[PDB]
């Protein structure tokens, strides 16, 4: 319909520091989306101060 999946909790977000992730249980699809204004491979740096 719109987005009925499982949101990744901060406790399990070790693959992304400043990035969220949507894990689909019914259809096994683990996808991590980092902040658009972020920088670094592990989402450590950022491109937005104010």
């Amino acid at each position: 319909r719109k987005g009925h999946f499982s949101r990744c909790p901060k406790q399990y977000k070790h693959y992304c520091i400043k990035g969220r992730c949507r894990f689909v249980v019914a259809e096994q699809t683990p996808s991590c989306v980092c902040d658009e204004g972020y920088i670094g491979a592990r989402c450590e740096r950022v491109d937005l101060f104010y």
